[PDB]
């Protein structure tokens, strides 16, 4: 007997307290007004000093998680971290966490690190689900971290870095249930974004590549999607094709959030392709004229851009949209970047608006690995229901955001080159004021003679 | 109806073409004569020059097998690698295995890279089976790839590097099927070997502490995992205690081989302190006098450690010394360690030998993450059956091995020097005879002025 509804119980967000805002950002980077605002679609991006590391910040999101659902500490079996902020090769995030739980003598719980670029989170949860739903599952919970600090040298990448973990609670009977059987993943060997200087944090990036490679893997992860939603719709007796009016909502990987209206974009114009020609002709109007290009011309071909955007709009302000709150105010933060946007979703709407939905999702990771997948939201949005706990307690998302401090972008910069000064230091205590952190933030205390790091924690 | 007797149906092991020899280390090293090869236990290491890395390592594995077995690129629904050697901290060496598949048009291979030490092997074993019983699978095999270039600097930790990669074929109906709910499993936060200096290849490591952790890991994995085995047990209305009796086999990760003597004279002592008076004094006589000692005292008190050994030298000779084999001619190979001592079980023994049986394995990696479990070995030993075919495969594994070069410690110190010197290095290509390699090898030809690595393959 497989449990029943295996998916997402409760959600975390956790993010720093700080960021620089753009319109500051462009004028301090001496680019044209709007460059960032406008042409990336982003408003803020938070950041971190060197007195939080990837450790502090999973630390964080998975006690302030445990503490709100008052999560008993036997109650987890599994605990894997999805990550891309390698600060030791062979010790994993997932031993430190450990001290949340080893005290109290529960140790026997699965799980380690993965990693692949920002695909890792992803990659974490289709590990928690196919655990629980194996013979080892032995009736626990398993909760799933991801977390990232995203950091460019100056240049045009480092208004897309961006920071922050998220941790989810899996379960049986979830409100958001993963859809068994519908993960359209395509992975292959790329060089559009990597980080093969050990010792520096920034990564290789080809900016166009690694545009046009996550389009790619969102073009064959979509299709693989369509194809295994398509046979299971078929050995139901419907031949109907799948489109993206079988989505409600549609959430993304978001390296800024121009790339997301043009990944939607981008959906479409799959859908116009694969349609039947008495379909274009009856839902595609716009998109007749350019029937005869490929899928890769929406990045180069100007005219069918924009015909893709004013077609999409629609779709975009209804499905997608919302979901770019946290991105749009905090930035790219990699693994965790999904899951915050299916964080920001939550925060939006209603319980009652969600129910029984179907929430796709776009995962990459560069280098690269993808996967399509999606949501089936439950039909019970009565209050108090898991729904309505899970919704609930993404509301004040905005509000949490707003608490943050802004930071010119000359003390920003100040604090990113500090990073790079103490990225191999020993021997120190990470500069900063602990009241400049959110209460109950976990923070790097010391790092020793022995590259030992050790953290306290704010109270609260 | 999740698929039947999850395990290996399939295993393929690859180590260098080279090592050096522990008596002329030892004389090299101006050590007394023995330390190495009665004091570790070992004869001979494996080592790679800067022309082979991880991901050759793991291409080289992964190509061998397939080619051994005809197994089809359509055929490979998840592929994971388990690993502690970094080269590339957001790029997966999954991705770059995918070299092997993509141009056959199979893309859609679930998995990533994982890591913790030496126990990410065992990771992507677990999360292999967890997924073949899940909702996810779709009846394709799983791929388990693991291995690792151990290496450290010129010091007591030296004679115990080594380098190897093994890759296993998962599937149902396997001849070695993973015993179901049986996991014990240990995860805590210690320093006891880590990787800080993220620009060395060479970790920090207590070697004391590192084995106190190993050994505590094993005594709460073994504790767990009887637990689970005893509570399976009275659920089949039998009361009995488990021992080591009840494994015919048992083995372990290798750091050296005098380590695994050892731990499964630690095991025994549970044994002895877990069984009823009774049972101590019909079973234990040579024990008695320590009935008052713990766990730990088997590391500092040589009295009870000498007794130990004795008590279980016949159990050591007939469970647990064949499997060392590839171990003390190869060294530690890390994640790749316990699937070589495997491999070499397998070399030693017939499949009439092996069939039926229960073979115990304790996987550890630093930091800490540990688990003990096992396989039941199929009762079919028939020509051309499974258990055959994967017995026959492993028999040439000590010509293999004699088919080495042997290299001196002066030359050998040489190319471990100059394996610092070309770490970080850009545009180039390593020197090396690829003749020297084994045929079918891959190797790093270039590194580009981008960082990006290029591979080719030796014939054959
Ligand atoms: C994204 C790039 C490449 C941009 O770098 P860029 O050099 O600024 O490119 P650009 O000059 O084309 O500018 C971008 C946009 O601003 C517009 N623009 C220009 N001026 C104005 C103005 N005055 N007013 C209004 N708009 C303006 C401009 O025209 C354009 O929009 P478009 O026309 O293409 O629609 C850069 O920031 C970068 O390289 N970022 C890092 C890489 C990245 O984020 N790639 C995304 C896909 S890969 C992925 O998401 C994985 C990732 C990155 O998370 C890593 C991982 O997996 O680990
Ligand atoms: C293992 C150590 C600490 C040893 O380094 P050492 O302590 O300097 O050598 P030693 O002086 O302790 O001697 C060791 C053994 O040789 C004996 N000996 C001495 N002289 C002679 C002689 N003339 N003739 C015969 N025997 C001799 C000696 O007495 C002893 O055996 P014992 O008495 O304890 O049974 C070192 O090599 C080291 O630190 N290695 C690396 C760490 C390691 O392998 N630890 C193992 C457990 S941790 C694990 O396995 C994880 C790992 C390491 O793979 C990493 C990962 O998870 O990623």
């Amino acid at each position: 007997s497989m449990p029943k509804d295996v998916g997402i119980l409760a959600l975390e967000v956790y993010f720093p307290a700080q960021y620089v805002d753009q319109t500051d950002l462009e004028k301090y980077n001496n680019v044209e007004a709007g460059k960032y605002t406008v042409g990336l679609g982003q408003t803020r991006m938070g950041f971190c000093s060197v007195q939080e590391d990837i450790n502090s910040l999973c630390l964080t999101v998975v006690q302030r998680l445990m503490e709100r659902i008052q999560l008993p500490w036997d109650s987890v079996g599994r605990l894997e971290v999805g990550t891309e902020t390698i600060i030791d090769k062979s010790k994993a995030v997932k031993t430190v966490l450990m001290e949340l739980f080893q005290d109290s003598g529960n140790t026997d719980i699965e799980g380690i690190d993965t990693t692949n670029a920002c695909y890792g989170g992803t990659a974490s949860l289709f590990n928690a689900a196919n655990w629980m739903e194996s013979s080892s599952w032995d009736g626990r919970y398993a909760m799933v971290v991801c977390g990232d600090i995203a950091v460019y040298p100056s240049g045009n990448a480092r208004p897309t870095g961006g920071a922050g973990a998220v941790a989810m609670l899996i379960g049986p009977k979830a409100p958001l249930a993963l859809e068994r059987g519908l993960r359209g993943t395509h992975m292959e060997n790329v060089y559009d974004f990597y980080k093969p200087n050990l010792a520096s944090e920034y990564p290789i990036v080809d900016g166009k590549l690694s545009i046009q490679c996550y389009l790619r893997a969102l073009d064959r992860c979509y299709t693989s999607y369509r194809k295994k939603i398509q046979n299971q719709w078929k050995q139901a007796g419907s031949d109907r094709p799948f489109t993206l009016d079988d989505l409600q909502y549609m959430i993304f990987h978001t390296p800024f959030c121009k790339m997301v209206q043009k990944s939607l974009a981008r959906l479409m114009f799959n859908d116009f392709l694969s349609a039947s020609s008495d379909t274009q002709t009856s839902l595609y109007k716009g998109l007749e004229a350019f029937g005869g290009l490929k899928l890769e011309d929406t990045y180069t071909n100007k005219d069918l851009d924009k015909a893709l955007l004013k077609a999409s709009q629609d779709m975009f302000d209804k499905k997608t949209k919302a979901s770019l709150y946290l991105s749009t105010h905090n930035g790219n933060m990699y693994t965790s970047s999904l899951y915050g946007c299916l964080a920001s979703l939550l925060s939006h709407h209603s319980a009652q608006e969600l129910a029984g939905s179907r929430i796709g999702a776009f995962s990459y990771g560069s280098g690269l690995a993808a996967s399509f997948f999606s949501f089936r939201v439950s039909q019970d949005a009565a209050p108090g229901s898991p729904l309505d706990k899970l919704v609930s307690s993404t509301s004040d998302l905005p509000k949490r955001l707003a608490s943050r401090k802004c930071v010119s972008p000359e003390e920003f910069t100040e604090i990113m080159n500090q990073r790079e000064q103490f990225y191999h230091k020993v021997n120190f205590s990470p500069p900063g004021d602990t009241n400049s952190l959110f209460p109950g933030t976990w923070y790097l205390e010391r790092v020793d003679e022995q590259h030992r790091r050790k953290y306290a924690r704010r109270p609260v």
